[PDB]
């Protein structure tokens, strides 16, 4: 049995996705076929209800000099983070000399707006190649992990932060207690720690098991985040559901008692309770539906091949490593994957070794079908790929069900 990373409680497994590769490792075709693998399985703590993986991948295996995800590759996300930055400039960052720290700034998708407002800030970005892209934009960035000690160092030299923000980062960090002790050291007494990450309620409702992989250690809910804050000196004082990345919640933590929670917190807590979101039976039902999607997806991809139809994929997502490796889906069924990220092109996907080609290569003559791994970006991708569909090309989705359209 594994100990909960939040409270030390016991974690009960409910889904085992088997042996998996690093999701963001893209190999050159000529590289030795040797990969780090680990067991990906997910459990729920008995005491605090935190849904979490049962085996940690060490941070430095995932995040380092060549980490390939470039946030600013999606226009929807550029706009989503610009808007969030302007909202913070209008509310939490209005004093004399405000200071915002972002955990996991990546290429500077959010902090660019803060920098262009002349607000003092610092991005933590331990993946140095994307850090350098943020620094090219004028952003102040430290190429370190946020944790207790690096938070203390920033408090020492920069003073308190009015906002600490983390998007698609806190749930990557098993050492969430260290991060919380760092937020406690660094946050102003009237500041907020705000984070947004894939939401358990969405994962369960959409059976989007691809949101489960090495970099998503936690699948947060309002119930577990409320517990986590409380256990650590903070309080959950707002929630906002976001449509990005398949469904997220943005959580606002304050020092306990310093602000009164919005009605939104209790409403979401009560909906989670009402729908038995984190009950083990629900979480098992979700696991059973994950297997049903596997079996339906592979039967379709097999039938397409038997009927002489070409199939490729669209989006070399981190997410897709779970799909191809759990389902057994390799270049015999999905010939290539198209992606706009230069450092993933002319590479093979992890585990399954499907070749990745630039999206500019997805063009007449089109394949019959494209398996949409970037299904959280459907609207943005399809708007750019209307010629494909007008030609008769069709999308295969596996969220929330296997279907073609
Ligand atoms: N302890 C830590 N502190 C700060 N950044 C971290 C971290 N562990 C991982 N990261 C960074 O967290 C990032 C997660 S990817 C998400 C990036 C971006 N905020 C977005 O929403 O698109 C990677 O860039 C990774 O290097
Ligand atoms: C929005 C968009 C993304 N992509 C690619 C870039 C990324 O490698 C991938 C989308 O990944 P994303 O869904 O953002 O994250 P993850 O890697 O966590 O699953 O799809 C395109 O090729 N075209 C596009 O229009
Ligand atoms: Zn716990």
């Amino acid at each position: 049995p594994t100990a909960c990373r939040v409270c030390g409680g016991g974690v009960q497994e409910f889904l085992d996705l088997g042996r998996q590769p690093l999701s963001d490792r893209f190999r050159k075709p000529d590289e030795l076929d040797d990969e780090f693998t680990y067991r990906l399985a997910v459990g729920r703590c008995d005491s605090c209800e935190m849904v979490q993986l049962t085996e940690e991948v060490p941070r430095d295996l995932m995040f380092h000099e060549v980490y390939p995800y470039h946030s600013s590759g999606s226009s929807v996300m550029r706009e989503h983070f610009a808007m969030l930055a302007r909202d913070f400039l209008a509310t939490e960052l209005t004093g004399p000399d405000p200071f915002i720290v972002e955990i996991g700034c990546n290429d500077g998708i959010m902090l660019r707006t803060i920098q262009e407002a002349g607000v003092r800030h610092l991005g933590f970005e331990p993946s140095s190649g994307v850090a350098a892209k943020a620094r090219e934009k004028g952003i102040r960035v430290r190429t370190d992990f946020f944790e207790k000690a690096t938070a203390d160092d920033v408090r020492r030299t920069e003073g308190p932060a009015n906002v600490i923000y983390a998007a698609n980062t806190l749930c990557h960090i098993p050492y969430v207690q260290s991060v919380l002790e760092g937020v406690d050291a660094l946050l102003a007494p009237d500041g907020v720690f705000v984070f947004e990450d894939p939401y358990l309620g969405d994962i369960v409702a959409k059976t989007s098991f691809d949101q489960i992989f090495d970099e998503h250690f936690f699948l947060f809910s309002a119930t577990s985040v409320q517990g986590m804050a409380q256990r650590c000196g903070f309080e959950l004082v707002d929630v906002q559901r976001l449509p990005v990345h398949g469904g997220e919640v943005r959580y606002t933590l304050a020092r306990q008692g310093s602000r009164t929670p919005s009605a939104a917190v209790a409403q979401l807590l009560a909906a989670e309770r009402e729908q038995e979101l984190s009950d083990m039976a629900t979480l098992r039902a979700f696991a059973g539906n994950v297997v049903k999607i596997r079996d339906e997806l592979t039967a379709l991809l097999h039938r397409l091949r038997a009927e002489g139809r070409s199939v490729v994929g669209y989006g070399a997502t981190a997410k897709s490593a779970t799909v191809t490796n759990f389902c057994g889906i390799g270049p015999d069924l999905v010939h290539s994957v198209y992606d706009t990220t230069p450092d993933k092109q002319n590479r093979l996907t992890p585990g399954a070794h499907i070749p990745v080609r630039p999206a500019s290569a997805f063009s007449d003559p089109y394949p019959d079908y494209a398996l949409l791994f970037a299904w959280n970006h459907a609207e943005e991708i399809m708007a750019k790929e209307q010629e494909f569909h007008q030609a008769g090309g069709r999308w295969i989705l596996y969220v929330p069900e296997v279907h073609i359209r």
